[PDB]
This record gives structure tokens, sequence and C-alpha cells, in this order.
């Protein structure tokens, strides 16, 4: 097994109902990496869709994107194969912990870090291609302090208990593409997402689940788009209106990425 | 029935909305056959762009274009009684062009080019002939079993298809079809939307199997890509160059910056025949 003889495994990055993501070290180099371990049934259909996803991002070559290095299957003993997908180590955080860490202070970051988002974007979308899966867990920060956009893949959280709305990875999810209104995946859900996570970017961090839960689900709401008293008209302005074109309802009102760049609302690099 | 009186069916060869092929042999010469089966209506305006066309294409004669036959219409069934056109064409023993460019042909420098020259030589002549083919695609154009090319007749964001859920844009006809005659059509009929399809045709015969159905939806998409013309990074020059040269002549956004069939087989990025 390659992965155990050639790698030595540093740390778990993160866990789900996909399988894993480990900070490696590789025994030859000497680099670190993320490697994404993923159990396959090469028969399935899911099969059929990681090793085209595989296919896409070795073929993805942007500064804004998480960079490629190799991706191999294994067969396992009696307890069955495991696919790897060996990925960059982006060793400055994700962009989660960047806007937990004050973010929002940093007005000159803020708007650098997210046109770089903009670029990684523009790249992915002019090759003809959607992510839906843009979250502040899925970007990350290299040692130079730049974007990476990762790789592709009521409420019990609520301490107070009355609060009801989506939660988790489901309040990055455009709204076209839930419910039984299933009005199919464009490339406008990733700017979708975009406009929630810009909005987090230039707002303090949000310390309680109760604040996140109603802060969130407000900005959502296609009857009362919000924005928290503390994110004033005033200081903000033109990061109110980004947000607000970007999280239109209407996916046919939303701009392109590219329209974004080319847009007066964005300050000059 | 004159079909099923005179014919045994051995194989369907394709199917669709327009109808099927299906591979017979007639029971008095032993013959193989491609039967295009068109259920259709005589007194619909359909029909009369159906016979329009028999009419065309009883009238070509080319070793590169596939052999005619017959041409009939049957009054079958009863229910309000279904009408059906049948077109009897060459059968082409050895594949179709589809199943040369999956079985590596794009390795053979030789075959490509000269499968190629054959190609163009049936189109100049559908061409001199004042027609446009406007069906032009790997799996219309077949192989003989002396390996020769005949063109087949004609007969006229997510992509739900691709399997990774994450690729935009074109998928499978749309591919081949210029872009002059999708969104504004004002011209949307010339012989140079033929010449296009070729340089689609043309790149995936010089490029590698794409077995993925990902991986051609992306590769293709991004050659037809109208701002930029993309093309892989695979896609080497010291074993090719002529290759993209030809491909880029032919794809060209602008039809009027496209070769004509005849323009091309002068060009001197085409290496002469020598067999
Ligand atoms: C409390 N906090 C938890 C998260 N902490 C952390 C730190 C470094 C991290 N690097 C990556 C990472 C990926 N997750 C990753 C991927 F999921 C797919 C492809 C490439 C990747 N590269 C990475 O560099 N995650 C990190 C999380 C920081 C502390
Ligand atoms: C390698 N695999 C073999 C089986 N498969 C196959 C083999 C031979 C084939 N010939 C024709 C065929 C036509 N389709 C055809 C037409 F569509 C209109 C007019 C004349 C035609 N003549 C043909 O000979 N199809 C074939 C398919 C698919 C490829």
């Amino acid at each position: 097994s390659r992965y155990f003889i050639e790698f030595e495994e540093l740390q778990l990055l993160g866990k789900g109902a996909f399988g894993a993501v480990i900070k490696v070290q590789n025994k030859l180099d000497g680099c670190c990496y993320a490697v994404k371990r993923i159990p396959i049934n090469p028969a399935s259909r899911q099969f059929r869709r990681i090793k085209g996803e595989v296919t896409l991002l070795s073929r993805l070559h942007h500064e804004n994107i998480v960079r490629y290095y190799n991706a191999w299957i294994e067969r396992h003993e009696r307890p069955v194969h495991y696919l790897y997908i060996q990925m960059e180590y982006c060793e400055k955080s994700t962009l989660r912990d960047t806007i937990d860490q004050g973010l929002y202070r940093d007005t000159v970051r803020l708007w650098r870090l997210f046109r770089e988002i903009l670029d990684g974007l523009a790249y992915i979308h002019e090759k003809g291609m959607i992510h839906r899966n843009l979250k502040p867990v899925n970007i990350f920060l290299d040692s130079d302090d730049h974007v990476k956009i990762g790789d592709f893949g009521l409420i019990k959280s609520d301490p107070s208990g009355h609060l009801t709305g989506m939660v988790g990875t489901a309040l990055y999810v455009s709204p076209e593409v839930q419910g039984s209104t299933k009005s199919a995946y464009n490339q406008k859900v990733d700017l979708f997402s975009l406009g929630i996570i810009f909005f987090e970017m230039s707002y303090h961090p949000m310390v309680t689940a109760s604040e996140r839960i109603f802060v969130l689900n407000q900005l959502r709401d296609p009857t009362s788009p919000k924005f928290p008293e503390d994110f004033d008209d005033g200081e903000h302005a033109k990061q109110k209106s980004v947000i607000s074109w970007l999280l239109n309802h209407d996916p046919a009102k939303r701009p392109t990425a590219t329209e974004l760049l080319k847009s007066e609302l964005l300050p000059p690099p």
C-alpha cells in the first residue's frame, strides 16, 4: 500500500460521509499534503462521479485553486477499495478560521482575499464548471496569505431552543437547487455561496450558534433580505451592494464572476 | 410488406426520434444492407423534406459516400394506419469512425491523415454538387472491409449527462454544429457548417480516446470556446503541429475564415498521399 509506505500521517484535517482528509508528509520530498481518502465501489455510479471529478480537477490550473498532486486507487484486505487524492496543504489555516479571528477589521485584506476567490471562481467558470462546494471550510490560505479554493465533494444545534431555519452547509446552498422546486444547478449557484461567504468575511465573528442561525437565515430571506443593525449602509455600503447582488433570489439577476471583477463596486488591485 | 418478405433483420445499428437503422440481408442476392426505417405521414411538409433528401441522396456517386440501393414507402398495421419510408443503403463491414477514434486512431499518423483526406474527397463532391451535409459526425461516417471512409446519409446550465455533476455546456450532437447555426441564425446554412464539424471530427481523430463522459464533455467544449479555442495540453507539436494548424483553420468562429473542402486538399498543411 503506497499510502502507508510513502506517506507519514500527521493530523486529521476533516471527516464525514465522503470519508476523510489527512495532513500527511511524503517520506521522500518531505512536504506536507492534504490526501483525501474516499472508500469506493469501483462498479458503482459513485465511482463514475469521483473518477469524473479527478479528471476535471487534474485539468484545473490556477493560482487561486488548491493544487492537485496525484490520485490513485488502493484495494484493502477482508474487513474493499479506497481512492486517494493528494492535494496541496495550505499552511495558513482555512477561510473559516480567518473569519473567526477578525478578518472584518482589515478592509484592505478583506477585499483582496474576496477578489482572489473571484479570480479562481472565474477560472473554474470559464472552463465551464460548477463547484457546488464553495463554503469557508473548503477555501484556504497559504504561507503568503493567498486564497486557495478547495476541491469539490427545529434546530438541535441552537442552545436557546427557539430557532428554526437551515443550518450548516445548507445555508450556502442556493434556493433554486432546494425543496420540491428544484430549478436546475447553474454557475449562478456558486455566486450565491460567495455572497454568504463575503458577508461573513465583512462581518464580526458570530460567537453564539443562536446569533449565527438568526443572522444568516435572515440574510437568506426572499421576503426580507436582512443585514444586521451593526452592518450599516454607511461604513460598508459597497460591501452591502456586492452581497445583495450575489444573494438576489433570481438566479438570473446575479452577476457572473467576470461581471463582478469588471464592476466599479470592487476596489482596484 | 416488401421489407418483411424480401429482407431478413440481423441487427439494429442505431435508433432515435427520426426512426432507426437496421442491418438487413436480402434473401435474393445474399447481401447485407443498412435499411433506415422512418415513420412518416405523406400529407405533412416533413415528408416533402424527406422525399427531397431521397431525391438528392440518389444523385450522389463517390467511393467515399455510403452507396444508395433503393427507397420505398410501406403502409403497415391497422388501428389510424401507420406509414413508413425505407431507404436501403450500403453496409460497411469494419466499423464506424467513432469506434476507430475510441480504439486509438491518434497513434497511426499514416491512417489518420489518409482517412481524413478520404472524408475531404467525399465532402468536396457533396459540395461540388451544390449540397450541404448537416450530419457530419463520427457515428455517421463508417469504414468498410477495405478500411475506407464512407460518409453516411443526411437524416434531418448543468448537463445531466455528466457523471461528476459539475460540467456546463454542449453535449452530444450540438458539439459538431457550427456556432452560426445555434443562437443567432442569419446564414445558418452554408457549406462551411460541414467544414466546422470536420474540425471537431479531425480533433478527436488526432487526440487520444476520451472514454470518460466528463473528459469528452470538457475537452470538446474547451475547443468550441468562441472567446478562446482551448486545445488540450496533452496534444504535442513534435508528433503533430500541422494537425493543430488544420483543426484551427476549420474551427474559425467566423465561417468566412474556414477553408472550402477543395481549398484544404490544395493546402500544404495536408501531407500528400503515397498509396
Ligand atoms: C481550529 N482550526 C481547525 C482547522 N485548521 C486547519 C489548519 C490547516 C488546514 N489545511 C487544510 C486543508 C484542507 N482541509 C484541504 C482539503 F480539505 C482539500 C484539499 C486541500 C486541502 N488543503 C489544506 O491545507 N485544512 C486545515 C484546517 C486550523 C485550526
Ligand atoms: C465497432 N462497432 C461495431 C458494431 N457497430 C456498427 C458496425 C458497423 C456499422 N455499419 C453501420 C452503418 C450505418 N449506421 C449506416 C447508416 F446509419 C446510414 C446509412 C448507411 C449505413 N451503413 C452502415 O454500414 N453502422 C454500424 C455499427 C458499432 C461499431
